[PDB]
């Protein structure tokens, strides 16, 4: 199969932009595809994932054009929910961040619309959302196993009183929070038990007032919302640079710079991924604040020991750079590592074995003593995006490192290698 081997990098410097967020991206869209007026989307992020919601939005009808390089998209709003019959199957590769919106917003009106995607989506629980769903009225059949896509939508969420538990994915909330203004009646979200990864429904709440529509938040126990709402065009809106995808080349200088800048995000930022920063300025790194950059220069790396559910996509970037730490590390409450794009408490256990790390994998948690000198391996990436990229810190060693199936980095960043490659120094 398909391999690239970096070679070992002495030092990093520099400055990326960085390309924008996945996460605002889909949520982006699929509002904008709801909104009424026209939307102008700039610095939309350009990846597997933001390509199957469009993807999607164009099977489903919507209008909307793109400049050359795909980050900038002019959407023709629908004013209102969408529509699609024939049971019309939109697949969305491994784009949680496209199934679960979509799976609650076509569940609007009536609609006859098939949901699903690649091998590993069919094994990512939605069971949770279904349920909650189903409470409010809407008609949902599972086509394969029960919990999971795919799913046959045919509509009839008309709101009510929604219970969704949030313990292992916040995405099924934020899939109901959009969806319900748009639902005839007024809706009241009742959160089972915990919720996980908060930040995440602040970015879905923060995107909903740019469309026009608040809702009450009860100290995320339980979300009432009105019915009968509208989204509304903000006419231009500037997507944020990704912060979980600026989290390698933070790292990499606190590993091996060098003072690296990444531009696109800064301490406004709403994505919860930003606070990854605060984790190697823990560790012993300098980090940077600005208005339009976070930019980190090398100092010391110490293990840590700390919860990371409020950054689960980012921490997976400490547990490479933990391989350069003194001491050991253990990355905690972290059990939804699990359900993502692979088994990554599985995947990264095994992978940082082959490098020469001790490496307990816990069911929730993972510890990690690093070796005295790293090994060369043929690191294997589980369809995943983020193990390529955590494990390209490897090579910020003595040692190159070979990493299978390098573009799998397309769902969420394509021009990866030559961003880490931009910064990357021999002298
Ligand atoms: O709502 C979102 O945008 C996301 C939430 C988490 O599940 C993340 O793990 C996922 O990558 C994106
Ligand atoms: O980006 C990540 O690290 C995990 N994403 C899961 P998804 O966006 O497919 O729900």
């Amino acid at each position: 199969m398909e391999s690239l081997t970096l070679q070992p990098i002495a030092r990093v410097d520099g400055t990326i932009n960085l390309p924008g967020s996945k996460s605002v991206s889909n949520r982006a869209l699929l509002l904008a595809a709801l909104a009424h007026g026209k939307t102008v989307l700039t610095n939309l992020l350009d990846s597997d994932d933001v390509r199957h919601m469009l993807n999607a939005l164009t099977a489903l009808g919507v209008s909307y054009t793109l400049s050359a390089d795909r980050t900038r998209c002019e959407i023709i709003g629908n004013g209102g929910p969408l529509h699609a019959e024939g049971a019309l199957e939109l697949f969305l590769g491994n784009a949680g961040t496209a199934m679960r919106p979509l799976a609650a917003a076509l569940c609007l009106g009536s609609n006859d619309i098939v949901l699903t995607g690649e091998p590993r989506m069919k094994e990512r629980p939605i069971g949770h959302l279904v349920d909650a769903l189903r409470l409010g009225g809407a008609k949902i059949t599972y086509l394969e196993q029960e919990n999971y896509p795919p799913l046959r939508l045919q509509g009839g969420f008309t709101g009510g009183n929604v219970d969704v538990d949030g313990s292992v994915s916040s995405q099924f909330l934020t899939a109901l929070l959009m969806t319900a203004p748009l639902a005839p009646e007024d809706t009241v979200i009742r959160i089972k038990g915990d919720l996980v990864s908060k930040p995440y429904i602040d970015i879905t709440l923060n995107l909903m007032k740019t469309f026009g529509v608040e809702i009450e938040n009860q100290h995320y126990q339980q979300f009432v919302v009105k019915g009968g709402q509208s989204y509304q065009s903000p006419g231009t809106y500037l997507v944020e640079g990704d912060a979980s995808s600026a989290s390698y080349f933070l790292a990499a200088a606190a590993i091996k710079g060098g003072t690296v800048k990444v531009t696109g995000i800064g301490r406004n930022s709403m994505q919860g991924d930003i606070r990854f920063a605060d984790v190697l300025e823990k560790m012993g790194a300098t980090i940077c604040w600005g208005d339009d950059y976070i930019s980190c220069t090398r100092g010391e790396l110490n293990a840590i020991d700390m919860d990371m559910n409020h950054i689960p996509d980012a921490a997976m970037t400490i547990a490479t750079a933990a391989l350069f730490a003194k001491g050991t590390t253990t990355l905690r409450n972290i059990y939804n590592w699990r359900v993502k794009e692979t088994d990554r408490l599985f995947a990264m256990a095994t992978e940082l074995r082959k490098v020469g790390a001790e490496v307990e994998e816990g069911h929730d948690y993972i510890r990690i003593t690093p070796p005295e000198k790293l090994n060369f391996a043929e690191i294997a990436t589980y369809n995943d995006h983020r193990m390529a990229m955590c494990f390209s810190l490897v090579a910020l060693s003595d040692t190159p490192v070979t990493i299978l199936d390098p573009k799998c980095t397309a769902k969420t960043f394509p021009d990866y290698f030559e961003q880490l490659a931009r910064i990357s120094q021999a002298a």
